[PDB]
């Protein structure tokens, strides 16, 4: 069972406690970490912040603590536009460029793998991506031939029904990449007039107009479409969607006039760190969607969907049951990584509540 965890860049510059770097992360906690989106340029991989390889110094160091963890890089991301992949993989120069610029930057910096955050490809996407992705593997594997352990191939990919059939080949893709991520926890998010949970674990048998809008369809789906399970992951928030309510409403349904107000840390309306929730807990009324086994919780005229020890685990045994690759947590930044704001005196609190399932049988 692997833990695939995501590190954000700009979670650095954060202020207070809230400041994170590789370098408070526990080298025991996951298999496979992620440092969060480099970019291209001159259809070359590149950096992005003005320190990285400092902070990729940083990271990589953690393996001299536990020789077996794993270190792979992104590409891409949410403040990527996708038409910027979508040029690069149209033209088979600019690819095959990108392409045999990727193993010398890893190889350099101590990564063990590439990561494609190609955030949504499209209808006229499919055919490159699938390009793309062979080509890529085709050149890590023509490179172990150095004598070198061969780089690692993987992909977030969306989690949305609409989303995949129109730019996703999971068929193909599948055969390449050596582990799926999914993002299941963005089936929502203010630009519905009205609340709801973004990372539901079931359908919840109350509301379908999006049946195919939580992780068990999420699954149950790509394993149909050709995905072996030995090869998806899960993805699991550490974060929450918020909404300032529009009205007295809390029950499901009530109306929003728009997200959250942001975070004393992550300053970002929309979105809460899971110890930033921690915060927002007390004085709150939590209740809990027991059809979705998923918590929420509400405050003034602020309603917080999000995944606390409970909810987490619970989704935990899921990936189990259906016998998948592991699990993938977005942010080990948004974690309670200092272990100080979530009561318990513990480290990593949601992040440890999976590991501890996975940890079993
Ligand atoms: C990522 O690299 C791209 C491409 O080199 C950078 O985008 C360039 O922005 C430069 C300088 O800001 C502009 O003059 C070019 O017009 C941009 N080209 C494109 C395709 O946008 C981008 O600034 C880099 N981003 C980071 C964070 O380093």
């Amino acid at each position: 069972y692997k833990l695939i965890c995501y590190y954000t860049s700009w979670s650095q510059y954060r202020e207070g406690d809230g400041s994170c770097f590789p370098d408070a992360i526990d080298p025991f906690l996951c298999t496979h970490v992620i440092y969060s989106f480099a970019n291209i340029s001159n259809n070359e991989i590149d950096t992005w912040e003005w320190n990285d390889v400092t902070l990729y110094d940083t990271l990589n160091t953690l393996k001299n603590r536990n020789p077996n963890l794993k270190t792979l890089l992104s590409v891409g991301g949410w403040n990527f536009g996708p038409q910027r992949f979508s040029k690069i993989a149209s033209k088979t120069q600019s690819r095959r460029t990108f392409i045999k610029s990727v193993p010398p930057f890893l190889r350099t910096h101590g990564f063990d793998g590439l990561d494609l955050a190609w955030l949504y490809p499209g209808r006229r996407d499919k055919r490159h991506l699938t390009t793309l992705v062979k080509e890529m593997k085709a050149e890590f594997i023509r490179e172990a031939q150095a004598g070198t352990e061969q780089l690692l191939l993987s992909a977030a990919v969306s989690a949305g029904k609409i989303a995949i059939d129109r730019g996703y080949d999971i068929a193909q893709i599948s055969r390449h990449l050596d582990f799926i991520s999914l993002l299941t926890y963005d089936f929502h998010g203010a630009w519905r007039q009205t609340v709801g949970h973004h990372s539901p674990l079931f359908r919840g048998q109350e509301d379908a107009s999006s049946r195919f809008s939580n992780a068990d369809y999420a699954v149950s789906y790509m394993l149909r479409l050709g995905a072996p399970a030995n090869k998806l992951v899960m993805g699991i928030p550490t974060f929450g969607k918020s909404f300032t309510l529009a009205s007295s409403k809390t029950d499901v349904g009530a109306p929003v006039s728009g997200p959250g107000i942001p975070g004393q840390f992550t300053k970002e309306k929309g979105i809460l760190a899971y110890y930033e929730i921690c915060d927002f807990l007390q004085g709150a009324t939590t209740h809990r969607f027991r059809d979705q086994q998923v918590p929420y919780a509400t405050k003034g005229n602020q309603w917080v969907a999000y995944d606390d020890q409970e909810s987490v685990k619970n989704k935990a045994r899921y990936l189990k049951n259906r016998q998948l690759a592991g699990a993938m947590v977005w942010a080990l930044d948004l974690d309670d990584f200092r272990g100080t704001f979530c009561g318990q005196n513990l480290t990593f609190p949601l992040t440890s509540a999976v590991k501890d399932v996975l940890a079993r049988a």
